[PDB]
């Protein structure tokens, strides 16, 4: 199985999961998408400290169950978010504090967790436990007033309502292992592991953007974690941008460690995601595959067999032999590509971008007027249009994000002069190319 | 003067308009914009026939007269859009037919030039009556088919309801000469002025996307026209993507043809179009001026007598001497750019693209993690936020759009490694860049 996410990680042992919205469980396109791409579920809020105890003693667990049943109905395992967090506390708990709040701490995790004992793979009982300030020490928060020893009160507690679930602590901006709050997390799960403390996962909330970029090192942060005895995973994944590149380093970083449990993005299409102004997930609004989702599912599928080109370069068709080409190097827009000869010059030198883009000159974009058979494939300013953006398909097709079309040189031409138009995707070899 | 688009366009002999939504006028933001940069103003709907005659033989002006009573209140003209059209017509039209429609369209247009009478500059007489199918004959319609002289006889009609008004035949695909439906227009109107047919000007919709593409050669279909012994007009204006270069274009082939008599974007912020989508006008949804706004702008006041960098080059500030430099030419995304000794290397090389994006390395982009202060400009992989997008003024400084700073060396530094940053625009020599 390699067609799906969810079915690519399995051939490695890992999950492909999301964020379930129990609202959104009712529009079909929602739905058609998130049961065929993810084998792991996280509910969004639904299991969360003020749905699940909107007051003290009193459990609702109907919005959580709703996302649980579907889940398994569904066929993916679920990820329990989250049990003590200063955030999203009920109006009760946020007024508590000492020895009143840790009581409540208790309860509440006995109770949640007794209610799904056995039905959950991973819980992140404590999540952000730690500040941004710089300092690597703990924010401060009703919760940490408690005490210091609350984290590891909350992982015991955890440990006795159900055993069978792995305990994750979870966490953002711990990803970055230069970075003083990776430091102070990574310190506690390696005095926890040591003192017995019962902790199975680390959770990185892995939200990469301009202010928290993704860095190289994020492997090593895995790596590091995973020697200390304790599994990892990629709890809410979500890039600003959505770039290609980005995503698959992600997804190879988690592929690289041994113990990386799996990766799950926050959300299934831009439009339902937290942050859409950043449109940092795999699908857009329409329902469409971004380039970053073949991105993902490309390396989840073991890469190529030959590594990929590094910016600038030609694209060959398979069935004739011959490059794309822009006509007489031209740099109007509007002009529609060809195929010809390969030789080394400009007008065959294509660069795909982390935003999809396949650039010529360095300013011009592949962009095709219209998402019908026939739409002539030609050469227009780069402007991010969807129109503009391409995934590069292991067989070798390229397929138009808005339109769903492959390349396609039209009536299988293979002489040069033959024109380049978007057509239903057929396998056929002049569908296929292969990049230098 | 040369601040607004309306008074830079008016040290040309020239006007530069909008498309105003009555709907709209209650959105400060929007009247904010609308008020200051256009000096004349088109009804978006509120005089086409639908709003103007909603059952026959009873007139409407509630909703143009709202427009038109604002336009007047901030000293704008206005053009009257529009008089007979196989779109959007009322249902009691859609219904006729023969010579019934025929009188019907006399009527209507009497009476709604005769509400206006003296009152408007130019009036969209006819709209759209040539084919789109490429062969540039007449388009059919129910008023085509009253007879091939119903444009003629409206055109009639219209210089005796009102002789102070300049009559224009209004249509859009009519830009590119090469296209048959250009050629069409351009025969009709060069039979009207040989049969004496009352017609005054040709307003060219100028509604550019990779379907139908901006060419240079509208420079010529604008003097070609022009030669016909009327003026012309840019009459809806907007661009997919809203490419920097193609805006500045159209406004100098407009300049370069003493008989254009003006520019008219079909819009004031992006979220405003009619086609949101292809974020084609000058204004972002937030109010913010793109990159596209400060090219037209520059072009209607002649643009630089020295060449923009052609691809490639460096940014060198003025108080500093120093080149805009990334620390040891990384490509990890978050590193901070800084000022250095200007050598012949990549990690300096800045391409400034029509989406008005600071390039380097070819796909990565210079970011701003914030809109504050002090904020970091760094390199970030390329994704079309406006965080990337930057304006470069006249006076050698360098705006971002989404935060409305100028590049800035951090406390008036200038020796090599001073970090940049965003502050609050001062003419500050630490704020001014050249290229070359
Ligand atoms: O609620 C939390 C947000 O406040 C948090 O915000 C992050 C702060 O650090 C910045 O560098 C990040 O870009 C920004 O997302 O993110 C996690 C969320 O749970
Ligand atoms: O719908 C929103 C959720 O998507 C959001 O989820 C949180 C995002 O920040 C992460 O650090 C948290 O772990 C995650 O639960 O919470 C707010 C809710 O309104
Ligand atoms: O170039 C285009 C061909 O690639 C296209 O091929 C069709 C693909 O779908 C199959 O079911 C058809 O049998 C096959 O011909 O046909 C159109 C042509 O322009
Ligand atoms: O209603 C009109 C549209 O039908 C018209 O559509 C254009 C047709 O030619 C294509 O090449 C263009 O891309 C497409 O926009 O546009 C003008 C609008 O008023
Ligand atoms: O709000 C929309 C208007 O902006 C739109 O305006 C028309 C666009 O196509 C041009 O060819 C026409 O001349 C112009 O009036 O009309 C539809 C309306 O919903
Ligand atoms: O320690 C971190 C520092 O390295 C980074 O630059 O800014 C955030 C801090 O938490
Ligand atoms: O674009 C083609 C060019 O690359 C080739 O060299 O000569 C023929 C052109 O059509
Ligand atoms: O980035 C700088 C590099 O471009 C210059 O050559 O040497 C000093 C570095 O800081
Ligand atoms: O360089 C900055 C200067 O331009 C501004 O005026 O004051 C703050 C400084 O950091």
């Amino acid at each position: 199985a390699e067609s799906t996410l969810g079915a690519a990680a399995a051939q490695s042992g890992r999950y492909f999961g999301t964020a379930i919205a129990s609202g959104k469980l009712g529009d079909s396109a929602y739905t058609t998408i998130a049961s065929r791409e993810f084998n792991m579920v996280t509910a969004e809020n639904e299991m969360k400290i003020d749905a699940t105890e909107p007051q003290r003693g009193q459990f609702n667990f109907s919005a959580g169950d709703r996302v649980y049943n579907w889940a398994v109905q569904n066929g993916k395992q679920v990820r329990g978010h989250t049990l003590a967090w200063h955030s999203q506390q009920p109006g009760w708990m946020q007024s508590l504090s000492g020895s009143t709040l840790r009581q409540a701490m208790i309860d509440h995790i006995n109770g949640v967790m007794g209610h799904y004992k056995g039905k959950i793979a991973q819980w992140d009982v404590v999540n952000e436990a730690f500040s941004d300030d710089g300092s690597g020490g703990r924010r401060d928060s009703n919760l940490q007033r408690t005490g210091n020893d609350w984290i590891e009160v909350a992982f015991r507690t955890a440990r006795a309502a159900d055993p069978a679930a792995k305990l994750c602590y979870n966490d953002y901006n711990i990803e970055n292992w230069t970075w003083a709050k990776t430091q102070g997390v990574y310190n506690m799960v390696r005095d926890f592991k040591q003192r017995g403390v019962p902790i199975d996962c680390v959770g990185f909330q892995s939200h990469f953007n301009s202010g928290s970029p993704y860095n190289s090192n994020f492997r090593t942060t895995l790596q590091n974690f995973a020697a200390l005895g304790v599994d990892v995973a990629i709890t809410e994944l979500d890039i600003q941008g959505a770039s290609s590149s980005t995503y698959a380093a992600v997804t190879n970083d988690c592929l690289a460690v041994s113990r990386c449990l799996g990766i799950t993005v926050w959300g299934v299409r831009d439009t339902d995601s937290w942050r859409s102004g950043d449109t940092p997930l795999l699908f857009n609004g329409d329902g469409s595959k971004k380039a970053a989702y073949t991105a993902v599912l490309n390396a989840l599928n073991g890469g190529s067999s030959t590594p990929p080109p590094s910016g600038g370069g030609q694209i060959k068709g398979v069935g004739s032999g011959r490059c794309l080409d822009v006509p007489n190097a031209s740099t109007t827009d509007g002009t529609q590509v060809q195929l010809y000869d390969c030789h080394s010059a400009t007008n065959q030198q294509w660069t795909y971008t982390d935003a999809g883009e396949l650039r010529v000159y360095g300013d011009k974009c592949l962009d095709a007027a219209g998402t019908g058979n026939g739409t002539k494939v030609q050469i227009y300013s780069c402007w991010g249009g969807d129109n503009q953006k391409w995934r590069l398909n292991s067989d070798g097709s390229i397929v138009g994000v808005q339109s769903g079309l492959c390349l396609d040189a039209v009536g299988g031409g293979t002489a040069n002069g033959t024109l380049i138009q978007l057509y239903s995707c057929s396998n056929g070899s002049n569908q296929r190319w292969t990049r230098t």
